[PDB]
């Protein structure tokens, strides 16, 4: 029995080790580099949150169907991540109707640096224009971020203007 | 079976550990340094309030 | 010295690995499935609260 053949095998033990070592490192870096991505996205998930800033105003018409335009400022926290309103979606409801997502918004295509604001203008779709005394909900859904909801009910009253 | 090859692997276990250790720390500092920023901004969000004074 | 015998052992290293692997998974699922139960009970502990209503 000669160690000459033991050498032949010793290569094989070493080689598969190096290959496993090679891949495990590659498997490992990817493990790490993946573990990093979820973390970066993880913080970005929380901090990318967008916010309704201050009162919700609206245009209203007596002879018209009701609340037509709606005005509310939307902002990003000073520590937040920048945003794209093109990808924000505004869900709308008039007095426990079904939902319809909302099409016509003035800032259709603009970005907000964190710690800035914009005047969003919603027009409710043909059937969903709320009238005095009818509550409506507006869910503001920024892409990658906590989604708000702002429910209001027009006082039965309200020829228009600020929604208290 | 020789531990000579076990060494070859032991490197690999250690190295990926050190790299993960390396990045996780970097991932971690950023986690922390991010966690700090939101806090600083968080207090700054509340305390930066401005007020109408008098009539 | 022949790797023929190394094979005989290589089985043994692999087998005890697979058995440990086998059990650790079983140990692990139970670990998880236990970790789930305490959580379910944990929320159920708080939310199962009962209240005196009115006078």
């Amino acid at each position: 029995f000669s160690g000459l053949e033991a050498a032949i095998v010793l290569i094989a033990f070493v080689v598969v080790a190096a290959v496993f070592s090679y891949v495990m490192l590659g498997a490992g870096f990817f493990a790490t580099q993946k573990s990093q991505e979820v973390t970066y996205s993880g913080m970005k998930q929380a901090t990318s949150n967008l916010i309704l800033d201050g009162m919700i105003y609206g245009s209203y018409s007596k002879g018209g169907s009701g609340l037509a335009q709606l005005y509310f400022y939307v902002k990003v926290p000073e520590g937040g991540e920048t945003q794209d309103l093109k990808y924000v979606t505004y869900l709308w409801t008039k007095e426990n109707k079904a939902v319809t997502t909302l099409t016509s918004i003035t800032p259709t295509n603009q970005q907000l640096n964190p710690g800035a604001r914009v005047k969003v203008t919603i027009t409710a779709p043909t059937g969903y224009k709320p009238i005095a005394g009818q509550k409506f909900v507006l869910e503001i859904k920024p892409k990658t971020g906590a989604s708000t909801i702002v429910t209001r009910t027009l006082s039965d009253g309200y020829n228009g203007g600020v929604i208290i």
